[PDB]
């Protein structure tokens, strides 16, 4: 069962690399985890504020997972989908689809979860105010 | 810490093997990214197919696709430490196979995360499934 | 700072391409890893080859092989920053093709690197040299 | 021309990985540069001290080249031969060859340069005494 463009909020697109292909000639699995990481990190830094660089606050990924539908392969080009199932205190799930630009039906679609802890010693905190915002923002509408 | 499901521990695991860690495993937090456990998950299950299952990834006519896969993250590993990835099979069917694998510190018995995926085998061209060929059934039921 | 050598400037090149920054573009110094920057030459010129030159990855005959490359690093970018890579093609022989590129912040004139490599074409079964097909020639023509 | 073993003074085998092969099946030219980083900084922390998590003084890459001589492939097991062809005050010069394990002749080699700089401000800065001495070590005997 495919998720549909229309059941995400916020879309990133990524542009492909050479070496995202594998011996088998189609984007690797591994990659797909890459633009989930790339797609919620550049949405919390452009929109929630994040600073990577000297932020007090940091997002450990406890889980993740995906299901592959079908398959892309460089040099096409895609778009990832993103949006949040459930924002809590201090972590968060978000639900993510990779499409095809210019395509209806997700070729895979995924999921993980953030932690949100202090830099220095790992103890899970409030998500600053500004993150909570952006976060609540993708609030999934899907079902 | 992180994810709050049970810890696996090494027993559960029937094969081992040692992964050197790079220098960019580790990401801006100093840590092993995420992702990297993925390409561990990869690396350990093609190396046994290739090695005791025979699996001819140059020239084969039968390759898996991974279809599904995840990762719980326990506790943070980073280069340059050496690491070792345990794997089972979980099960194993006609065209099909789920394993189950952890990533351990080398000389340790906790599971610093653990993780499955599935591969469905099919023919290189087409992509239509096909049963696991012989060999490489032989060698994944020695790990159920 | 970093690399002495004389900085290039935009207009020394001739076809530019975005490439977007990814998460673990930057490594534990907070930067994009000196190796990320071969992958964007590698995208860059290839990118071109099969949209341009009508290379075909998949099912062609004739491949590139990479015998040299190298990189001088003037300053660091850092995902998500926007980036742009510029291409020429410095000489271009019968079997053989040097590429010069360079990364821009998207809006800007200075290098942050620049480098350069080097295809030989090969049969892809036996990786006997044989001459740059014809279509490739020639969209590798209007870089130089 | 291809560098040979006992050209080399300091060994670090590293494991190759399933997505080290590109599509058209041999480790890709770009993960040769990822085994000059892996080897050169395993070296620094294990016989140098340096340390990446929290040390004041870090390497920048301000330079890199490789010249690949014929191809290795995912699974075979490869072994970088690591040696400095020349310390300076705060940059060092270190050559590297990458072999099969069990044979004498590189697949490729190549060198890169660091320079030593503070970590906040990237000012250049004298290479702490015990990275200098483990530098010194692999100084090349190479011609």
């Amino acid at each position: 069962p495919r998720p549909l463009r229309e059941q995400y909020l916020h879309f990133q697109p990524i542009s492909t690399r050479w070496h995202d292909n594998d011996i088998y000639g189609h984007v690797n699995n591994v990659t797909y985890y890459a633009f989930f990481d790339t797609a919620v990190n550049t949405y919390l830094i452009e929109r929630g504020g994040l600073d990577i660089q000297g932020g007090e606050v940091i997002g450990l990924v406890v889980s993740s997972s995906c299901d592959y539908f079908a398959p892309v392969a460089f040099p096409q080009r895609i778009e990832m989908g993103l949006r949040v199932a459930r924002l809590g205190n201090s972590s968060v799930q978000y639900e993510l689809a990779l499409f095809l630009e210019g395509q209806r039906e997700a070729c895979a679609a995924g999921r993980f979860v953030h932690v949100f802890v202090e830099r220095r010693s790992s103890r899970p905190v409030a998500i600053p105010q500004e993150l909570r915002d952006a976060l609540a923002a993708l609030q999934s509408s899907a079902q």
